[PDB]
C-alpha cells in the first residue's frame, strides 16, 4: 500500500528495504492554496535500480538453495525512497502496520486477514539524513534496519538508535584517511566544503579534528546542499576563488555537488584539486567528460570490491512484462529506451537489447555498494538460519531457550543479528560489533580521461588498511596520479613558500600559522635550519657568516709574532744587539766601561721580550722596559768630567722598588677588548691606573732632564774629544724619541699599540749606542 | 491511547502537545532475553510540569473568552516526552491516525464513531533533537508543529521541515553574541564543550565560524552526552585541567551538563569561568549551591521575560483530585509531598498546601519559557479566528476561496499561521518570518550567591538587541559581575601575556597565533607599539635607545668648532699670528724682509681656516697649507750668504701648478664614514690617491733637504751674526715637527686627524717665525 510503485512479492517471511530510484523530488513549491497533493520525484537513477536489482537477486538465489532456509521462502516490499525524508517515511509508516497494536491499541484492522503480514527487517536507506529519519521510527518496533550505504558516525549511537546496523564502514576512517593523505603529500593550506546533512556535517567535525594535530590549518568551510540558492553557490564560489588553497576536501554525497560544479564549470575556475569523499568520488552525476576542465585528477575512496557470480546476466533477464514482481521495471525501460509503453516519444516495441544503450545499470566494472546489499540480505538470512537451527537448552534468549520459526518476531531476529558470525563468498568473516558496524579497507582511486570515447576511468591508485598500525595504513603507488587530468609532479598547496636557511620566520597579525612571512636576521645569526622560528645566537668564538648561515667564521688572532710587519722589528732589534756586541768586543779588546755596557746592551737586548701574544709573565715583562733603560741611563750622571761612582743605586733600586710596588696595582695580567664586531679578539695588559706612567715620568723623563741641567754649562765645552757634546745630542736624541712616542702610542690600540712602544725602545737604545760608541772607538 | 498519562479534554478542535516532565528514561539496557518492554522515565522535572500548566491555562483562558472563538471550544490531549525520541514518537503516532488514510488506506477504522477526531496542530517538542523527530513525521500530513523552546537552526530549513514554526529565536544570535562577548571583555584563548546533539553540535560550529572573524583561537573542543562513560567524562575534564584556558563556553542543555559538574565539583577544580548557553543559564539541576565551588558567576542569556495575568494563582488551584483533566497532577502530588496516593512513602491526606514546600513549580521570578508556550498557543487561536472571519471572495487559498470551521484541516491553519500578524497583551506584533520563527532580544544574566539561605539568584547585566547594527548590539553593565562569585576584577584568559614594547612577537612552532613568544629586536629597534609583531628599522639619522624604544637618539656631530679642545688651538693661532704681526711691525719700523715676512704671516693665519665643521670650501681650502709654506720656504734660497733673488717661482708657480692639477684628482668635497655605530657621523675630506703626500713630498720635504745641502758648510760657519746656524736649527725643528706629524696623522680619524694636522702646521710656522726674529731683532 502507500505509494503504488513498490516491488512486492509474496513469502512466509518478507523483508521490505528502501532504496533510491530517483534523484530527488520536483522542485516546485506548495503554495498551500489548494489541498496538498503528492510531490513527484523528478531524476533517474540507474545505479539505484541496479542495487534493487541486487537485493533481488540475493532473494532469489536464498529461495532457489534448499542449503539455506529450506522449506520456507522469503518475500519483500521493497519501496522507493526518492532520496526524501518524507518518501522514506511514507513507505516505512505501512511497514509498521501490524506492528501498531503495543500504542495505539485502536488499529481494529478490518483490513486484511493476514493483516499484511509483518515486515521482518527492512534494508537500507542509503541516505544518512533518511536512515537517521527511519530508523528512530523502527526503534520502537524493534525491526532490525541493515543499511547497505548510510556511513555517519551518529548512527553508531545505541541509547538512541536501538536497531541499527550496517555493511559499511563508519566515517570516522575516512576523515582520517583525508588526513593522512594530505599529511604524507605535506600540504598545509586546504579547503572543506560539505553538504548540509548528516553525512557531510558530522564527517568534516572529524576532519576538522584530526587535522588539527597534524597542523593543517584550514582556509575556508563552508555549507552546500542541492536545494540551496544561486546566492549561496554565489558566495560559496566566491569564497574559492578569493582564496589561495588549491586542495579542496570534499565530503559530500553525489546530487548534492551537481549545483556547485554545474557553476564551477560554468565559471572556469581551473586549478583546484579535489579530494573527494566515498560519496561522489564514483559518481555518474560529476564523472562527466564536459567537466573535466576543472574535475580532474580528483583523488578519491572506495570501497573494496564484491564479486558476485551470475548478477550480471541476472541484470539481462530484466523485461517490463516478463517481471510480474517489478513496478520500476516498466518506468526503467521507457526511461533507459525513451520509449512510452502501452497495455514526441515513439510507442515502445518491448523487444530491445538493453547491452545496446550505454547507462550505468549495465555499465561497470566493480560492485561496491551492491556488494553491501548482498551482504546485507545475507546476513539478515544467515540470522534467521541460526534462529532455525537452534536446539532448546542452547538459545540465546532466557534461561537459553530459543524459539521457533512459524511464529518469529522482529526483535529475537534483532538478537541474533547481534551476535552473528558467518563467512562470505570471498571467504572472509562477518561480524558486527557492540556497534553494529563491518570494517573495510578503502580503495583510493584516480579520475582519470580514457582516451578512446570513455568519458573517465577510476584508476586504483593504493588504499587504506585499517587493520594496521596508527602512522602506518596508507599505500600510495604515487606514479599513476595525473594532478588536474595532466600534470606528474606533485602541486604546491602551502599558505606562504618556505624560504630558506638565511632567515627566521615572522608572522602577520590576526592570520593562521601556516603562512608566515620571512625576515633575514642579524649579527650572530647561524640559521642552520631550513624552517626556524627563531635563528640561534653565535658562541662568543665566532662570528655570523654573509649570507647569516651557520657561524664557522671565527674572531681574531691580534698577536704578530711571526708576521712580516714584526720580523723586519726583530731583525732590526738583533742588528741592534750585535751592534752593541761588537762594540763591547772593542771595548774589551783595546764602571763607565762595564755598567754602560751591560745595561745599555740589555736595554736594546731584552726590548725583543714584548712581541707576540702575551700572557701573564710575557704581560709582566714589561716593567723591565723601563728597569735596563734606567740603568743604562747612568752614564749620563757617571761619565761626566764632574765625577762613590758605584752610587747608582740611589735611582735604580728606587726604580726597583717602585716596579715592585706596581707589580700589586698595575696587573700581571693580558686583557681582552671587544671593541669591533667580526675580528675583534685582541690582547692589551691593561695597564691599572698611573703605573708606567709614573715609572716613565720618575726615570726617563727625569734622567735626561737632569743631565741637561748638569750639561748645560758642558754643551759648550769640549772634554775627551768633545764627549760632552756627543752626550748631550744623544740626550737630545732621547728626548725627541720619547717625544715621538707618547701620543702615538696613547691614541691608538691592539697590534698597533705595542709596536710603538717597541719602536720607541728601539730608537733610544740604537741611538745611545751610536751617538756613544762610535766617536769613542774612531778617535 | 497509547501512553496512559495523557491530559485529555474533548473539543470542536483538538490540539495535542508534548512536554518533558520527567527528565529521561531509566539507564536500564534490554539484553533483548525477553520480549522487550517500555521503558520507565525516571527523573522529575517540575518547570516542564509548570510549561504544561501553562499550555493549560491559555486554552481555558480562551475558552472563557467569547470574544476569541466564539461558540466554538478547544480540546488537548498532551502527551509527555520523557525527553527522548522514542517516548516522542510513541506520542505524535497516536497523534496521526485519523489523518492515516493517505497512504495506508487499510486504516478500516473500525476503533471509533468520531475515530479520535483529528488533532490540528502540535505544540512543542522542546528538545531540538526531539522536534527534529516529530516534525519529519508531521511533516507528511502538513500538521503545523509550533515549538516553544526547540531553537537550532536545522530546524529553519522549510525544504525538510515544511511544517514547523517557532516562537523562539533561532541559535544564530546566541552563538554571535557569545563572540561579541568575548570581543568585549578581550580574552583570546577559550573553551568550547558542546552537547553532542542536534542543540550543541550545530550551535558551536556557528560559534567556531563567528569567533574566528574576531581571531579569538580555540583551545580544545569536546563533546558530552547524558549517556556518556566514565572514560569519556575523565578524558573531558583531563582536557579541561591539562589545558590553560579559564573561559570556557559550554552550549548545552540542562541534564547533559550534570555529569560532567558532578565530576568537576568532584574533583574541585576552581577557577574557570563558565560562559552559559541559553539553555542551562537558568537550570535547577545546575544552580545548586553545592555546585558554587566551581560554578559560579557563569555570564548567562535567558530570553526576554513575559506577564501572564493569574496564571500563579491558576498554578495554586492545582489538586489531584480537582482535576480530571490532567492525569500528571496525582505523580506530581506525590512527588512534590512525598506522599504515596491511594485511591517508606506515607499515606497522602490531600489537603496539603503546595506554597508550604520549595519547588521550581512555583519558586520562580520570571515567566520566559512559559510565555513562549502561552504565545504559541494564542499563535494558533489567533490564525483559528482569522479562518473564522473570513469572507468569500478574500481568502487566501485558491481564487480568494477561504474555508469553514467545522470542516477545517490542517494544512489550511498552517496556510494561516505562515500570514500571521496579531497583537501580545504586551502589545507586541507577532508574526512569522519566511522560515517561521520569532526574532527576540536576550537578556544576559549572572549567577550571584543570595546570601539568606537563597540558593543562586540570577542577576541581570544587560542584554543582547538584535535589532540594532552589527558591531552595536551588546551592552554589559559590568558593575554587578562577580566573575568566579566573589571577584571584581577582570580574569585573565590569554595564552601568552602581552609584552611591552622593547621586544616583537616571535612564534613557537605547531602552535596557535595566540600565544607567541617575545624576543628583543637589537640594532635599531624603535619598537614603538605595544604589540608589534616585527620591530621596524631605525632612519639614517637615529639610533635605538638602551631600552630599545622608539629612537630619537640621533647620530654624531663631530665637527669641534667652537669646543674647548680646539679653541685654546685657536687661541695658540691668533697669538701666533700676533707674534708674526709684532715682528712684522720692528721689521718694518727699524725681498727677504718682504715676502719672508708675508708669506710666513700667511702660512701662519691661513691655519686657522681648517678647524670646524667642513664642506666644498673648506675642505678645498687644505691646499694652500702647503702653498703657503712653499712661498714662506722661500728664505732657505733667499737669504743665504751665497746668494735674480725674484725667482722663486720657478718652484712656487709649479707647487700651484700642481694644486691645480690635484684639484681635479682629490676632490673639493668632504666625505662622511659610518665607522662606529650610534655616534659615527663624520666628515673626513677623502683625500684621493696621492695628491697631499705629493705636494708634501714635492715642497716641504724638498725645500728643508735641499737648503741642508748648501747649509752643511754653513752650519759650522757664523755670518750675520749666525744666521746660518738659526737657518739650520730652524730647518732641523721643521724636520723635527714633520717627522712627528706622519704617523700619527695616519693612525687617527676624523675629530682627531684634522687637530695634528693643524697642530704640525701651527709648530712649523711657530718654530720658523721663532728661530728668525727673534735673532735677527735683538741682536
Ligand atoms: C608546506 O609546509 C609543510 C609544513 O607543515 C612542509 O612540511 C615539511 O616538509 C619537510 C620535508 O619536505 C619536513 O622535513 C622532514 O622533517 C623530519 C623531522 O621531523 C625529518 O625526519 C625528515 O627527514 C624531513 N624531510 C626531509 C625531506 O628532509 C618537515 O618536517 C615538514 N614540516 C612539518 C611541520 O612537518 C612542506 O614541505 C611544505 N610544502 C612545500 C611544497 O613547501
Ligand atoms: C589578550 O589578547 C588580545 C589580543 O587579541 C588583547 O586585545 C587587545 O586589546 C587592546 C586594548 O587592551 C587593543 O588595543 C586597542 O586597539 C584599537 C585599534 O584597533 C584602539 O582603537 C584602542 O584604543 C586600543 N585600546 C586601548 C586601551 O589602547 C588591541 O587592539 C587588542 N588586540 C586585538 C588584536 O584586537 C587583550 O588586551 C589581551 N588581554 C590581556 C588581558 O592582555
Ligand atoms: C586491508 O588492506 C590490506 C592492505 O592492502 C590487505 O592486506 C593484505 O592481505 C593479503 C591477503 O592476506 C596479503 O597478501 C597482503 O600482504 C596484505 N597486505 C598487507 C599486510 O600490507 C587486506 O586484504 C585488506 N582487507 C582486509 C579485510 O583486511
Ligand atoms: C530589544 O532590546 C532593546 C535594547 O534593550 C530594547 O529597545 C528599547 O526599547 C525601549 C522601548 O521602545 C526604549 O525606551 C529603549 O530606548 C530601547 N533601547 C535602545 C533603543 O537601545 C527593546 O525593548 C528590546 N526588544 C524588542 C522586541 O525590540
Ligand atoms: C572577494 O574579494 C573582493 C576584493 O576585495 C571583495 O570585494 C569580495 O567581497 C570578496 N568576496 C568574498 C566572498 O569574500
Ligand atoms: C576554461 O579555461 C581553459 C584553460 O584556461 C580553456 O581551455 C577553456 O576553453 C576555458 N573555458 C571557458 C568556458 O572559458
Ligand atoms: C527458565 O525458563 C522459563 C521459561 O523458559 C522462565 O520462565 C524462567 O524464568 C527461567 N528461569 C531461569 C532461572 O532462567
Ligand atoms: C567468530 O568470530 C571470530 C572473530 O570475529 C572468529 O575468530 C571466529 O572464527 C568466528 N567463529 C567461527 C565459528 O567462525
Ligand atoms: C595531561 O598531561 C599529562 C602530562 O604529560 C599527560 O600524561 C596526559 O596524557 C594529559 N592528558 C590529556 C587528556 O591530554
Ligand atoms: C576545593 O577548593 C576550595 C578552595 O581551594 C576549598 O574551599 C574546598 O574545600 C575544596 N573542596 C574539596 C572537596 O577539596
Ligand atoms: C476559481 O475558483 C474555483 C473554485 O473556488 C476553482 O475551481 C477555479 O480554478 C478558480 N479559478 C481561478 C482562475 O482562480
Ligand atoms: C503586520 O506586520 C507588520 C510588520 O510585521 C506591521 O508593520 C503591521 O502593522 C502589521 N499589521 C497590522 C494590521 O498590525
Ligand atoms: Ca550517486
Ligand atoms: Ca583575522
Ligand atoms: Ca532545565
Ligand atoms: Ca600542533
Amino acid at each position: 500500500y502507500g505509494p503504488d510503485q513498490r516491488a512486492q512479492k509474496k513469502g512466509d517471511i518478507i523483508l521490505g528495504g528502501l532504496f533510491p530510484i530517483h534523484f530527488g523530488v520536483a522542485a516546485k513549491d506548495q503554495d498551500l492554496k489548494s489541498r496538498p497533493e503528492s510531490v513527484e520525484c523528478i531524476r533517474y537513477n540507474f545505479r539505484g535500480f541496479r542495487w534493487l536489482q541486487a537485493m533481488i537477486f540475493a532473494i532469489e538465489e536464498i529461495n532457489s538453495s534448499p542449503a539455506l532456509l529450506p522449506n520456507l521462502t522469503l518475500g519483500y516490499r521493497i519501496f522507493d525512497t526518492c532520496n526524501t525524508v518524507s518518501k522514506a517515511l511514507e513507505a516505512t509508516l505501512s511497514f509498521v502496520a501490524q506492528n501498531k497494536i503495543d500504542s495505539l491499541n485502536l488499529d481494529e484492522f478490518c483490513n486484511c486477514s493476514e493483516h499484511i503480514p509483518s515486515t521482518i527487517a527492512v534494508v537500507g536507506a542509503t541516505g544518512s539524513g533518511v536512515s537517521t529519519a527511519v530508523a528512530n521510527l523502527l526503534g520502537l518496533f524493534y525491526i532490525p534496519q541493515v543499511s547497505y550505504a548510510s556511513s555517519s558516525r551518529l548512527l553508531s549511537n545505541k541509547n538512541q538508535f536501538k536497531s541499527f546496523l550496517r555493511t559499511i564502514p563508519n566515517d570516522e576512517h575516512q576523515a582520517t584517511a583525508m588526513a593522512d593523505i594530505i599529511e604524507y603529500f605535506r600540504w598545509n593550506w586546504v579547503g572543506t566544503i560539505a553538504a548540509d546533512d548528516d553525512y557531510g556535517r558530522p564527517g568534516i567535525e572529524k576532519f576538522r579534528e584530526e587535522a588539527e594535530e597534524r597542523d593543517i590549518c584550514i582556509d575556508f568551510s563552508e555549507l552546500i546542499s542541492q536545494y540551496s540558492d544561486e546566492e549561496e553557490i554565489q558566495h560559496v564560489v566566491e569564497v574559492i576563488q578569493n582564496s589561495t588553497a588549491k586542495v579542496i576536501v570534499v565530503f559530500s554525497s553525489g546530487p548534492d555537488l551537481e549545483p556547485l560544479i554545474k557553476e564551477i564549470v560554468r565559471r572556469n575556475i581551473t586549478g583546484k584539486i579535489w579530494l573527494a569523499s566515498e560519496a561522489w568520488a564514483s559518481s555518474s552525476l560529476i564523472a562527466m567528460p564536459q567537466y573535466f576542465h576543472v574535475v580532474g585528477g580528483t583523488i578519491g575512496f572506495a570501497l573494496k570490491a564484491g564479486q558476485i557470480p551470475g548478477f550480471r546476466e541476472f541484470l539481462k533477464k530484466v523485461h517490463p512484462r516478463k517481471s510480474v514482481h517489478n513496478g520500476f521495471a516498466k518506468e526503467f525501460w521507457e526511461e533507459t529506451f525513451n520509449c512510452h509503453l502501452q497495455e514526441f516519444r515513439p510507442l515502445c516495441t518491448g523487444d530491445e537489447n538493453i547491452s545496446s544503450v550505454e547507462t550505468p545499470y549495465i555499465d561497470y566494472t566493480h560492485l561496491r555498494i551492491s556488494y553491501n546489499v548482498y551482504l546485507a540480505v545475507y546476513s539478515i538470512a544467515h540470522a534467521l538460519q541460526d534462529i532455525y537451527t537452534c536446539l532448546p537448552g542452547r538459545g540465546l534468549f532466557t534461561n537459553g531457550s530459543c524459539a521457533d520459526i512459524k511464529k518469529v518476531e522482529a526483535w529475537q531476529v534483532l538478537k541474533h543479528l547481534r551476535h552473528l558470525n558467518f563467512t562470505n563468498n570471498m571467504g572472509e568473516q562477518v561480524t558486527f560489533d557492540e556497534c553494529g558496524d563491518l570494517v573495510g579497507n578503502y580503495s583510493i582511486i584516480n579520475w582519470h580521461l580514457s582516451p578512446e570515447d570513455g568519458s573517465i576511468v577510476f584508476k586504483e591508485v593504493g588504499y587504506y588498511n585499517v587493520y594496521a598500525k596508527k602512522g602506518e595504513r596508507l599505500f600510495i603507488n604515487e606514479e599513476k596520479i595525473l594532478w588536474s587530468g595532466f600534470s606528474r609532479e606533485v602541486p604546491f598547496s602551502n599558505c606562504s613558500r618556505d624560504c630558506l636557511a638565511g632567515t627566521r620566520k615572522g608572522i602577520i597579525e590576526g592570520e593562521p600559522t601556516c603562512c608566515f612571512e620571512c625576515v633575514e636576521c642579524p649579527d650572530g645569526e647561524y640559521s642552520d635550519e631550513t624552517d626556524a622560528s627563531a635563528c640561534n645566537k653565535c658562541p662568543d668564538d665566532f662570528w655570523s657568516n654573509e649570507n647569516h648561515t651557520s657561524c664557522i667564521a671565527k674572531e681574531i688572532e691580534f698577536l704578530s709574532w711571526t708576521e712580516p710587519f714584526g720580523i723586519a722589528l726583530t731583525l732590526f732589534a738583533v742588528l741592534g744587539i750585535f751592534l752593541t756586541a761588537f762594540v763591547l768586543g772593542v771595548f774589551i779588546k783595546f764602571e763607565l766601561s762595564y755598567l754602560l755596557l751591560f745595561s745599555l746592551l740589555c736595554c736594546f737586548s731584552s726590548s725583543l721580550f714584548f712581541i707576540g701574544e702575551p700572557q701573564d709573565w710575557t704581560c709582566r715583562l714589561r716593567q723591565p722596559a723601563f728597569g735596563i733603560s734606567f740603568v743604562l741611563c747612568i752614564s749620563c750622571i757617571l761619565v761626566k768630567t764632574n765625577r762613590q761612582f758605584l752610587l747608582v743605586f740611589l735611582c735604580t733600586f728606587m726604580q726597583i722598588v717602585i716596579c715592585v710596588i706596581w707589580l700589586y696595582t698595575a696587573p700581571p695580567s693580558s686583557y681582552r677588548n671587544q671593541e669591533l664586531e667580526d675580528e675583534i679578539i685582541f690582547i692589551t695588559c691593561h695597564e691599572g691606573s698611573l703605573m708606567a706612567l709614573g715609572f716613565l715620568i720618575g726615570y726617563t723623563c727625569l734622567l735626561a732632564a737632569i743631565c741637561f741641567f748638569f750639561a748645560f754649562k758642558s754643551r759648550k765645552l769640549p772634554e775627551n774629544f768633545n764627549e760632552a757634546k756627543f752626550i748631550t745630542f744623544s740626550m737630545l736624541i732621547f728626548f725627541i724619541v720619547w717625544i715621538s712616542f707618547i701620543p702615538a702610542y696613547a691614541s691608538t690600540y691592539g697590534k698597533f699599540v705595542s709596536a710603538v712602544e717597541v719602536i720607541a725602545i728601539l730608537a733610544a737604545s740604537f741611538g745611545l749606542l751610536a751617538c756613544i760608541f762610535f766617536n769613542k772607538i774612531y778617535i
